[PDB]
This record gives structure tokens, C-alpha cells and sequence, in this order.
């Protein structure tokens, strides 16, 4: 509610006028409490039996529209009763009707300011809620209200007309209805005019995303009601990662430390999942701890996981023109379970009359000794070793990995077996 014009203020704020003169009389009174009062009064109709006809003006000073688009107007007065007067047939009334004109500059200073000839707009014909003048304090004051379309100029006049009531305007309050600005579905709006048009109509606003927020793609709007209040929004925007709505679809806040926020929108952060910390606030994601990692397929608030230890218990058993190579699990599986083998073959040479000091060839495996499945990427604890040869002595490693370990190698944790191939000489005692 924005006030353009209050009689109830800095005495009155008046600069008034009456076209017939003495039309309007301004007669000032003290109110139920204490405070002086302008009034204007009509009561012609006591005068001449005929009346002579009746047609009173009276019109305010040049209000500022400053942005109203439209003017509401709040009026006070009392009226007396035709019955209660001389005798009157026909020629007595009980109404005013009510006029306002737009202008863009005050009127035209002392020579066009007899205004009357200016094309006055009317408003409505006022009557009072009934069951000379003067407001005796027994609340015989009427109350009305009304309103004018749309204010485009720089402000606007509003005249009053009698025709035969005995009338005591006694308060007068223009003013227009306005939006408050306010923060609403995590977004800014505006204080906003304007009806405009009527009661029906809305104007719509524009809102800016508040602190820490994006559009919800949409990007914000609200309707502002011919009554001053926010109808029905469209769009909004929604929190930022690491930032969680607070105070209510008002404002976003910074995850606290320990917290996390991954993505979109209105939603709470989460505490952090295992084997990571939050050291700050605002995290999108929580750090993996020293050691731990998150693979290609682990969201943001999958707990963080590690590599695996070697393998454990190595052996091996011969099957025909080949050799099977057996180990079991690791002690440690960093918490996942797409850990996979890996195998690698040497020849090893060694002590002969040459190097005494540790002395062998140690080469890997040539491309004759195909491992059955793969030899590298095993998910079982087993592989069959193909081609290798009768006496030669070979060493087989077998290297254990998960999803991680891409991610920091040390190298790969591995255990390996000395392995030689053939047996003889049965036992005597
Ligand atoms: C596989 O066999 C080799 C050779 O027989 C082993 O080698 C030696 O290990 C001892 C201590 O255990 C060292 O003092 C020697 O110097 C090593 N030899 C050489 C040539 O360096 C080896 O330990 C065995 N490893 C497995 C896993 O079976």
C-alpha cells in the first residue's frame, strides 16, 4: 500500500478548489480524538424551493501519480437525510458522484487553471449505507471505496460533484496497491506496481536467483495481485552443489564441514561416505582419505575403496601335457569385489659355471605356453599353464587388482611360487 494523497496528514496537504464559488465550503471541526480537521460541505438543496438545480464541483490539488497504475480511494462523509429537511420533493439527492482527469503537468498556472471545461472521467456515483450538515461523532460516517483504470500520466486531479445531497466530505486517501519485495522460491522478486487494469488483472515479475542458486531448467517469475499480494509463481531457481536451502525456499547455505551436496537442487547435504572427509565447507564431494580412491563407475557418494593385498596360499598340481596353478583370496580386499588376477611367466636360468652371485637369466616366458582361460584377467584363483618345458625352471607371480589401482599404483601387491616340472626315483628306506 503506497500512499499518494491522506487528509489525515501534515494537516491536510490542501490546495483545493470549488467551480460555482461557494459550491464546496470548507468548514473546519475537531475529530472524536482530539485533532483539527478539514472538511468540505454541500448543502444547497435547503436553499430555494425550486433548488434551481444543483451542481457543485469540488477537485483536489494536483496529486503525483508517482508509479501507481491504479489509484484506489478511500472516502469519509456523512449526509443528511431528505426526509429531515424543507420540503424537497424530487429536487433532494443522497448520492455524489466522484470524477478523476490525468494530467502531466499541473495546471497550467493562473491561466488555464479555472478547470470545470477539462474532460473529467467518471468513477462511480457514491450512496451512503444509510440504517445544515455536520459530523456529530455518532458514526454516522460513511466509508467507500473505489478505484480508477489505468494512470499513465505524470499524476491526475479527482473531483467531487453534488447535485442536490447534503453532503460533508470529511477524509479523503488516494493511494495503490503494491507488491512487496520478497524472496521466494529461492529467488529475489521486486516490489511491484500496479493492478493496472482492474481487480482481475496481474502483472508479472521477474525474479533473480538468490545466493548459491541456478534456474531449474523456468527461470523465475511471480504474479502480483490487484490487492497487493504474490499469486501463483511460475518456475524458481534451486541450490547449488555443496549449498542446501535454509531458511526455507529463501536462501541456500554452505554444507558444513563433514557434509557434502553432489548435485541439483532443494536437498539436504549428506554426511560423507566411508573412507572420506569433508575437511570444508560447501563440498560438492568429499576427498578420499590418503590411500583410497573412487573408480570410473563410483558416484560422489559411494564410500571410497582401496587396492588389494597379494594372494595367499600358492600351489600348483600337474595334468597331462600341462600344469595348473591354484591360489586362494587376499587378506585384504579394499572393499570391493571386482578384484582380478593377473599371471606372469619366467624362465629362469641360473647356477652353471658361469654367475655364482645370483646368477639367473631370469627372461619372461616365450609365446608358447598359452594360459588356458586368459593369463591375464582371471576372476578365479586358478589358471592352467600350457607349453613349458620338461626340465627348464620357471617362477609364475600372481598379481592381484580392483577397480582402483588404476588410480594410484604402488605396483600391484603379487606372491609367486618356484615351480619345476617333473618327479622320479621313488622312495627306498
Ligand atoms: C625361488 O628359488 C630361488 C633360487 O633357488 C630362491 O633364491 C634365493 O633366496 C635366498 C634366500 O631365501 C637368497 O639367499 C638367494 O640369494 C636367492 N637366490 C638368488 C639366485 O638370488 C628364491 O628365494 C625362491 N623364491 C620363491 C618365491 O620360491
Amino acid at each position: 500500500e503506497e500512499v499518494l494523497l491522506d487528509t489525515t496528514g501534515e494537516t491536510s496537504e490542501i490546495g483545493w478548489l470549488t467551480y460555482p464559488p461557494g459550491g464546496w465550503d470548507e468548514v473546519s471541526v475537531l475529530d472524536d480524538q482530539r485533532r483539527l480537521t478539514r472538511t468540505f460541505e454541500a448543502c444547497h438543496v435547503a436553499g430555494a424551493p425550486p433548488g434551481t438545480g444543483q451542481d457543485n464541483w469540488l477537485q483536489t490539488h494536483f496529486v503525483e501519480r508517482r508509479g501507481a497504475q491504479r489509484a484506489h480511494i478511500r472516502l469519509h462523509f456523512s449526509v443528511r437525510a431528505c426526509s429531515s429537511l424543507g420540503v424537497s420533493g424530487g429536487t433532494c439527492r443522497e448520492t455524489f458522484t466522484l470524477y478523476y482527469r490525468q494530467a502531466e503537468e499541473p495546471d497550467s498556472p493562473d491561466s488555464v487553471s479555472s478547470w470545470h471545461l477539462k474532460r473529467w472521467t467518471k468513477v462511480d456515483t457514491i450512496a451512503a449505507d444509510e440504517s445544515g450538515a455536520g459530523q456529530r461523532a455518532g458514526l454516522q460516517l460513511n466509508v467507500k471505496e473505489r478505484s480508477f483504470g489505468p494512470l499513465t500520466q505524470r499524476g491526475f486531479y479527482v473531483a467531487f460533484q453534488d447535485t442536490g445531497a447534503c453532503l460533508a466530505l470529511v477524509a479523503v486517501r488516494l493511494f495503490s496497491y503494491t507488491c512487496p519485495a520478497v524472496l521466494r522460491s529461492f529467488a529475489s522478486f521486486p516490489e511491484t506496481q500496479a493492478s493496472g487494469a482492474g481487480g482481475a488483472s496481474l502483472v508479472a515479475a521477474v525474479g533473480t536467483c538468490v545466493a548459491h542458486a541456478e534456474p531449474e531448467e523456468s527461470p523465475p517469475r511471480l504474479h502480483c495481485n490487484g490487492e497487493g499480494k504474490w499469486m501463483v509463481a511460475v518456475g524458481g531457481c534451486r541450490c547449488q552443489p555443496g549449498y542446501q536451502p535454509a531458511r526455507g525456499d529463501k536462501a541456500c547455505q554452505a554444507c558444513p564441514r563433514g557434509l557434502y551436496k553432489a548435485s541439483a537442487g532443494n536437498a539436504p547435504c549428506s554426511p560423507c561416505p566411508a573412507r572420506s572427509h569433508a575437511p570444508n565447507p560447501a563440498a560438492p564431494v568429499c576427498p578420499c582419505l590418503e590411500g583410497f580412491y573412487r573408480a570410473s563407475s563410483d558416484p560422489p557418494e559411494a564410500p571410497c575403496t582401496g587396492p588389494p593385498s597379494a594372494p595367499q596360499e600358492l600351489w600348483f598340481e600337474v595334468q597331462g601335457s600341462a600344469l595348473m596353478l591354484h591360489w586362494r583370496l587376499p587378506r585384504e580386499l579394499g572393499g570391493r569385489g571386482d578384484l582380478l588376477f593377473n599371471v606372469v611367466c619366467k624362465e629362469c636360468e641360473g647356477r652353471q659355471e658361469p654367475a655364482s652371485g645370483g646368477g639367473g637369466t631370469c627372461h619372461r616366458c616365450r609365446d608358447e605356453v598359452h594360459f588356458d582361460p586368459r593369463q591375464r584377467g582371471l576372476t578365479e584363483s586358478r589358471v592352467l599353464v600350457g607349453g613349458l618345458r620338461a626340465h627348464v625352471p620357471y617362477i609364475l607371480e600372481v598379481q592381484a587388482v580392483n577397480g582402483v589401482s588404476e588410480l594410484s599404483p604402488d605396483p600391484p601387491q603379487a606372491a609367486a611360487i618356484n615351480v619345476s616340472t617333473s618327479h622320479e626315483v621313488p622312495s627306498a628306506v
